[PDB]
């Protein structure tokens, strides 16, 4: 039961430098831009992550969520490794988005769940506990089943899921992508609504020509059944191959998005 | 096992080849199959001329090609009456492209190949013309399996095209294209199957992006061999590192090699 990938788009988030000098400066009109740059160029999710000090992490959040939704109604995904700083913010979101993240680590499931018990809040899970994380198929696919069974336990739907692997870099491991298709195929087996998710800059650490990697990793991780990830879609040949990977898989009828996109110059080379 | 590259670009069909042909611009043909250096396996020769001047046409763009390089040549006629009369002007044994079920392809090809090096190319269809599904490409490859086993012919010296058809003309081209390739394999795990890329991406726009698309999507789905421009860096970028991510680039190095060397990347 297939359908377009959902896009969450990765621009604002502090260990960019632009943008961590944006939040320094306090400067609204660039995040406001990246909010909606991002989604008129169809992005699902907007990603705020503050890579900020913990103690002001709270108070950046809060101001990111208010001018990325000022600026556009595109739901937050909201991007924090401490499971406090999510549940401090929640309420200043007017829908509901994607929370990022969940795991096995510490007490992530034991904040988070409640958090979104009874919400259409969705959850991006990822396969890492305590140990860190494994490099191997049966490992994730074990970890995924097990925040699977936890979500159920607060009545959270698979569908409400986004199963990350944490594909590792290629030059690290050459089989990452293989395995990562492979873990795809083993979880979508088990809970065949739950949605598999990724970033796309991991897989390409340690080699040169890093975009041109990361968009052949995203055509071929398409195919292998992905149906979320984050990325950057201002990048105009990531979009392209997004776009053309789509109608190759049969899932732009006519291919009329695609040539729409070209019509529009939203890809192709810039009028 | 690395993707088989037939270098596609020393075709009458271009309009710069075809002048080179009708000037005996030896120089730009010598030049093409040179720098197909990119890693092509074999070089496609393809005169595209009127049939009565196709034979010397072709001995003359084998003749300059094997001065170039002692790359294979890939013999690409419609014709196997002109195959049978090229094949002696090669120096070491190739590819031909190609045979079908239809006419007399096969009968006139496969004698001539039986007991010797030479591979073949054979083509889903038959007299009725392109296939009109999976299953029917899938027996018609059967048939050719079979067909080339009488005369000694293994399946690892055939390439099984399955013609993929335009994905503006049908949007389910690549899901298919797959479909047959995995099938084909299941049957015969020692064949290859091959495509061109650039039928793919007849009647859309950036048709160099449809066709990289397609070419990584299809290595995904097994294809052995591809017939493909190696001199668009662009492609080239994505094939070897569409190799990498399929685990067929042992610590990443042909691709690390390739930008070190300005292969890919920007010139
Ligand atoms: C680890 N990634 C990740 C995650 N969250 C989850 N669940 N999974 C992930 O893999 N959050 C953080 C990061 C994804 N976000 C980002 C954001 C920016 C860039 C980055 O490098 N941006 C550059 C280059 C963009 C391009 O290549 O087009 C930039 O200049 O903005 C990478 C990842
Ligand atoms: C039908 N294609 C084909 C085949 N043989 C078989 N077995 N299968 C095939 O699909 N032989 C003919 C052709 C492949 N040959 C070619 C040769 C050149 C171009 C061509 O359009 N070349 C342009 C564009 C190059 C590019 O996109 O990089 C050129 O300028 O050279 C296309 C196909």
């Amino acid at each position: 039961g297939s359908h377009m990938l959902i896009i969450i788009g990765e621009k604002i988030n502090g260990t960019i430098p632009s943008v961590k000098k944006a939040i320094e400066a306090k400067d609204e009109k660039l995040i406001r831009d990246l909010a909606l740059r991002q989604s008129e160029a169809g992005a699902d999710y907007i990603d705020v992550c503050a890579s900020t000090s913990p103690e002001l992490e709270v108070e950046t959040l809060q101001w990111l969520m208010d001018i990325v939704q000022e600026a556009t109604d595109t739901p937050l995904c909201i991007d924090s490794p401490n499971p406090r700083a999510i549940q401090q913010v929640l309420l200043y979101a007017k829908r509901p988005g994607l929370i990022n993240s969940v795991s096995l680590e510490g007490d992530k499931c034991e904040v988070i769940f409640p958090l979104i018990q009874g919400t259409s809040w969705q959850v991006i899970a990822l396969t890492c506990d305590n140990s860190g994380i494994p490099q191997d198929v049966q490992s994730r696919v074990e970890i995924a089943q097990a925040l699977v069974e936890k979500a159920q336990s607060y009545d959270i739907a698979q569908e409400r899921i986004h199963i990350d692997p944490l594909v590792i870099a290629l030059s690290a491991d050459n089989g990452a992508l293989l395995k990562f298709a492979e873990a795809t195929r083993q979880i979508k087996a088990n809970y065949p609504m739950i949605n598999v998710t990724s970033g796309l800059s991991n897989i390409s650490f340690g080699m040169p020509l890093r975009k041109v990697v990361n968009q052949n990793f995203l055509t071929l991780a398409m195919f292998a059944g992905m149906d979320s990830a984050i990325l950057d879609p201002l990048n105009r040949d990531l979009l392209a191959a997004l776009l053309a990977t789509e109608a190759l898989l049969g899932r732009d009828k006519h291919c009329r998005n695609f040539a729409n996109a070209y019509r529009k110059n939203k890809i192709g080379p810039l009028k």
